[PDB]
């Protein structure tokens, strides 16, 4: 329902890293780009995206994986650009 506090930020981040540094690595920047323009309630996308693994989301980008939702369609744009 929309939500977002201190915690989500650690959250955006405990969510992240995995067994991928690339994956890693993009976060570092991705986020700082993104994550830092990402507006309390956008950091509830970006959630939704992060709730996928490192793999599924390097895959997904690459256009491996998919998405059963299409508010990260929009989320997918914005951060896969970052």
């Amino acid at each position: 329902m929309m939500v977002f506090d201190d915690i989500a930020k650690r959250k955006i981040r405990f969510q992240t890293r995995r067994g991928l540094l690339e994956l890693d690595l993009i976060f570092g920047r991705f986020m700082e780009k993104e994550f830092e323009h990402l507006s309390d309630k956008e950091l509830s996308e970006f959630s939704e995206i992060l709730e996928f693994q490192d793999q599924e989301l390097l895959a997904l980008i690459n256009g491996h994986s998919e998405t059963d939702k299409g508010h990260l369609i929009p989320m997918l744009e914005k951060i896969r650009r970052a």
